[PDB]
């Protein structure tokens, strides 16, 4: 078949997401400075451009045009083992994101990885997957990553997926989204 | 849909193998030692159990019945950027099997890594993938991983592909394999 979403989907999950979400929490608050703030939502934001493209660097990218996004460090590293072919450390980025003359927010952003397939045989072989069909495809991912994700208690609350055009502000959207998550002060 | 298999393989040449495959002798090389040794044949030999399982380490497993194979040693790692979430270095397992009272043979071996997500699938989501649904996606997963390879002239000559079931002795398929690669010596 053609529809490599599928399985794109399923080994995010198996080979990444579900081994860190549950954890995830954990491990942000193995730092003190981490403990210490507030406004820092916990989940996941895995982001999903609908062009499965992006900027190596969030902060100051064509989707932060404002400026907005700061990197402010790394997450303690998470050890899992698996197959022994090769060796696996995971580990995540924390950004501040600007809420005005506000307390700014910390979060966890992530692209999703598995776009960059997509992105890479688009462009070395159109006649597998032309730009329509990777469209398509990016929605099969989403729709399928919803259906593994909410299929699964242990990542119950520790994920958003983001969507959004490349013609978006990335730093508008995420502060709608930290505003809606359900962490409140003190929690 | 639920053929998982696609997926696996199209990430697998474009997240590792399009990009290891072609630099894997020039790799090698670096290495005095590994430019000195003779019946050192630079194919990745690509491991496909019809179980979608092993153990961890080759050398002295259920595969290796007779001990004939040994780790010898790590190739230099690869440096490799994509999409900057997180940081890709690569490298290679070289194992010594033996050939009798002759010069034994030096090799890379590995796994072919999706298979974990065949059977961490099969065991955790068993109505999703049922054993004998995985059995047909091992398949499918090696007619694709089959055909893109070959569809990469840069590729070629770069690798084989080796299909067993867990009752065979991995010391004796290698062997045939070896014998029956092009390389010559001084090759
Ligand atoms: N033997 C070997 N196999 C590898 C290596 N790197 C990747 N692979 C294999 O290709 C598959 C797709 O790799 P990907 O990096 O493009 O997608 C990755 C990547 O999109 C995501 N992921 C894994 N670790 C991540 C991480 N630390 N950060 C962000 N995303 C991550 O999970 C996906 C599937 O991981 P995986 O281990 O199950 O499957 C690999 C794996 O089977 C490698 O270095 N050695």
């Amino acid at each position: 078949g053609s529809n490599v979403a599928d399985g794109l989907a399923w080994s995010y999950y198996f080979g990444y997401l579900k081994f860190v979400l549950p954890e995830l929490e954990k491990q942000i608050e193995k730092t003190s400075k981490f403990r210490s703030k507030e406004k820092f939502v916990k989940k996941m934001f895995i982001l999903i451009p609908s062009n499965c493209f992006w900027d190596d660097k969030i902060p100051g990218s064509d989707y932060d045009p404002q400026n907005r996004i700061t990197f402010e460090g790394n997450t303690e590293p998470l050890e899992k083992t698996r197959g022994g072919v090769f060796l696996r450390h995971y580990k995540h980025s924390v950004y501040e994101i600007k809420d005005g003359e506000n307390e700014p927010w910390f979060c966890i952003m992530e692209y999703a990885t598995p776009l960059l397939t997509l992105y890479d045989m688009s462009v070395a072989q159109p006649g597998e997957l032309s730009r329509e069909e990777r469209d398509a495809q990016v929605v099969v991912f989403l729709r399928k990553l919803q259906d593994i994700l909410e299929g699964d208690r242990a990542c119950q609350g520790k994920y958003e997926l983001v969507t959004f055009s490349p013609d978006r502000d990335l730093a508008d959207v995420m502060l709608r989204k930290l505003k809606d998550s359900e962490l409140e002060i003190g929690g």
